């Protein structure tokens, strides 16, 4: 379900504990439109940036 949603590579995932932090870093640093932390198929938390949805 790709191309809109990209993984923030090398993101320190402790920061997913901070409210809105992945969102914030995705917008300001990756110049994406939003971001949220999700678990991947290896059951690891990831910050995922979204360059389409706000």
């Amino acid at each position: 379900m790709d191309k809109c949603k990209k993984v923030y590579e090398n993101y320190p995932v402790s920061k997913c504990q901070l409210a809105n932090q992945c969102n914030y870093d995705c917008k300001l640093k990756k110049h994406a439109r939003s971001g949220e932390c999700f678990y991947d198929e290896k059951r690891n938390l990831q910050c995922i940036c979204d360059y389409c949805e706000y």
